[PDB]
C-alpha cells in the first residue's frame, strides 16, 4: 500500500497540508493499515511522480498492483471495498453534510471587502452543520466515527486555523455541537498524526490569499 501526498510548503521532506491527501491518510490510519507515505513537492514535481500522476495531482493511491488512483472520494471507496474492517462506511443520506462549509471559508479568506456577503454565508453553512451535529451527533453517523468526518475534519482544520490567523476570526461559540465535534476529531489519533503543523498550513494559504 501506498500514497503520494503533498509535501510541506517550504519543507519538502515534511507533510504539507492538502485536506484531500489528509483524508486519504486519516482512512488508512483508521483502519490501521500500513503504508508508504510518498511526499510530493507540486512545486518541483519529481520523475517518479509526473510518471504516475501525469495530470500531476494529490492524493494518488495504490493499493497493491501498480494502477495508481485519483480522486480521494474514488480512492477512500477502494480503501472500504479492499479493507473492509473496521466500518468507516457513512449511511448514504449524510453523505452531503457540511460539504458547503470549506468552499464558503475559501471565499470569505480570499475575501479582502467587508461589505460582501462571503462572511454570512459561510455562517450559514456553519450553523446549518450544528443543527445536524445536534440532532445526530457527536459525529456525522452515530457515536463512532466515519467516512464523511474524515473528508469534513480535514476541512474545517484548515477553516479554524486559517482563519485564526488571516482574519483573526473563529467559530461562534453559539455552535456547540460543531465545537464538540471539531475538539473530538481533531484530538483522535490518527488527526493528530496526520495534520499539517499550524506553520505549514498558512504557509499554504499565504500566497492564495495575497493573490
Amino acid at each position: 500500500v501506498e500514497v503520494c501526498v503533498k509535501a510541506a510548503v517550504g519543507a519538502p521532506d515534511i507533510l504539507g497540508d492538502c485536506p484531500f491527501s489528509q483524508r486519504v491518510l486519516l482512512t488508512l490510519e483508521e483502519k490501521k493499515i500500513t503504508y508508504e507515505m510518498k511526499l510530493v513537492d507540486l512545486s518541483n514535481k519529481p520523475e517518479w511522480f509526473l510518471k504516475i500522476s501525469p495530470e500531476g495531482k494529490v492524493p494518488v493511491f495504490n493499493s497493491g498492483d501498480g494502477k495508481w488512483i485519483a480522486d480521494s472520494d474514488v480512492i477512500t471507496q477502494v480503501i472500504e471495498e479492499k479493507f473492509p474492517t473496521p466500518s468507516l462506511v457513512t449511511p448514504p443520506e449524510y453523505a452531503s453534510v457540511g460539504s458547503k462549509i470549506f468552499p464558503s471559508f475559501v471565499k470569505f479568506l480570499k475575501s479582502k471587502d467587508a461589505s460582501d456577503g462571503s462572511e454570512k454565508a459561510l455562517l450559514d453553512e456553519l450553523q446549518a452543520l450544528d443543527e445536524h451535529l445536534k440532532a445526530h451527533g457527536p459525529y456525522i453517523s452515530g457515536e463512532n466515527v466515519s467516512a464523511a468526518d474524515l473528508s469534513l475534519g480535514p476541512k474545517l482544520f484548515h477553516l479554524q486555523v486559517a482563519l485564526e490567523h488571516f482574519k483573526g476570526w473563529k467559530i461562534p461559540e453559539n455552535l456547540t455541537s460543531v465545537h464538540a465535534y471539531t475538539k473530538a476529531l481533531f484530538s483522535r489519533e490518527s488527526f493528530v498524526k496526520t495534520k499539517p503543523a499550524n506553520q505549514y498550513l498558512i504557509a499554504g494559504w499565504a500566497p492564495k490569499v495575497n493573490a
